[PDB]
């Protein structure tokens, strides 16, 4: 009856804990957040049949779980290509929490250190000064995982800056733009600089800026201290030369609503020697850019690892090793494909590359 500790009550950590519980296996989730909705989580996720949806199915949440047009543009506004499972992130977290016993999540416990024990297992050190011991440790603590360092010294590599703005109540307040975006999404591809817009089912349009810059670029802009007029002017300067129709999205956005982050990823094919009493899942195991659909993979990781523990109830080393063999292979395949997509879609000549792809395919007609 090993004491299993799961650091991180995110998508993967909760999926693991819920699936272990459904197999009769107790585990404790240690989560830095003060409560179940301490951190706002806006937007929607598309869950895939083989991953996100499979997890909800195995968790017993299939019932509970229940136009996506896409336009790709160039900076002049020309449509390069045209194409014609959704769940709110907050609602998904509620669904996952409903399958984890309430008393098995320790809120407000932020892992700051791990000390290996001679007899096996680990001592978990927390910011509040307390500790907890376990026999099995699962790192489910996200992109900046603290547990990851027990398995590998591999670090996330910086890829890009990502800025997120909003248009609230677009149908009433910005009807032209609402009609221009429509019910799906659009992405305009420039020179190491992309502009995206995605309509949500709550009446809002999310506007994004992605640009190939160094890790300190977001901080250097000082958006959080700037007057909104200056933020808009700087963004127009960033998009100099673009079609004024496209860049009017900037002026339509809710004043004061800009969140900036860095997009990063562990190197493709990252893996490690399997250890007998500790492992990783989700972003901790294999952080990828958003195109890697890491929410889906973290949920899949969680239920596959639980199945492995239940398949080897007398040997957690065998469970961890079986889980990792499959997880290493899946992460390598998806990581390589995500890296091709991320580097082709954000490039000095991104629009040209996309057009060339279809021009080439015509020759095979
Ligand atoms: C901009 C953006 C868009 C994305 N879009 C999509 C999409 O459309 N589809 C998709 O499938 N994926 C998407 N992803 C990826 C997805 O958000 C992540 O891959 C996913 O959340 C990984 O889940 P996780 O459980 O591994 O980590 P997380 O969900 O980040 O959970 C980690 C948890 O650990 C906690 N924690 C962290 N450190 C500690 C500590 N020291 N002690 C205790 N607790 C700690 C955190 O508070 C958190 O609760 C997107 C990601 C980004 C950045
Ligand atoms: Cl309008």
């Amino acid at each position: 009856a090993p004491r299993i500790a799961v650091v991180g009550g995110g998508l993967g950590g909760l999926a693991l804990a819920g699936m272990l519980h459904r197999q009769g296996i107790a585990a404790t989730v240690y989560e830095r957040d003060a409560g179940r909705a301490a951190r706002t989580q806006g937007g929607t996720l598309d869950l895939r049949p083989e991953s996100g949806q499979r997890a909800l199915d195995e968790l017993g949440l299939t019932e509970a779980f229940r136009g996506e047009e896409l336009r790709i543009l160039d900076p002049a506004g020309r449509t390069l290509v045209h194409r014609v499972p959704e769940i709110d992130r907050g609602a998904l977290r509620e669904l996952l929490l409903s399958k984890v016993p309430d008393e098995a999540v320790s809120w407000g416990r932020r892992l700051t250190g791990v000390e290996e024990l001679p007899d096996g297992g680990h001592r978990l050190e927390f910011a509040d000064g307390g500790h907890a011991d376990c026999d099995i440790l699962v790192g489910a603590d996200g992109a900046r995982s603290r547990v990851r360092l027990l398995l590998t010294d591999a670090r996330p590599v910086h890829l890009s800056a990502y800025l997120q703005l909003a248009i609230t109540d677009a149908d009433r307040r910005r009807p032209r733009i609402a009609e221009f975006v429509g019910p799906g999404s659009l992405m305009a591809l420039g020179d190491n600089l992309n502009l995206g817009a995605q309509r949500s089912g709550d009446g809002t349009i999310r506007v994004s800026v992605t640009t190939r810059v160094d890790a300190d670029w977001v901080d250097r802009q000082g958006f959080g201290d700037a007057e909104w007029g200056d933020v808009v002017a700087r963004l127009h300067e960033l998009f100099a030369g673009w079609d004024a129709g496209l860049t009017s999205l900037i002026d339509a956005c809710d004043p004061g609503s800009l969140v900036g982050r860095n997009i990063e990823a562990l190197p493709v094919g990252t893996r490690w020697p399997s250890r007998p009493d500790v492992t990783l899942l989700g972003d901790a195991a294999h952080l990828m850019p958003p195109v890697g659909e890491g929410a889906n993979q973290a949920m899949l990781d969680g239920v596959l690892l639980a199945r492995a523990f239940a398949q080897h109830r007398d040997d957690p080393a065998a469970a961890i090793a079986a889980y990792e063999t499959e997880m290493f292979d899946r992460a390598a395949v998806i990581g390589a494909k995500s890296a091709r997509i991320e580097s082709m879609g954000l490039a000095p000549d991104a629009a040209e590359r996309l057009a060339s792809y279809f021009n080439r395919m015509t020759a095979a007609s």
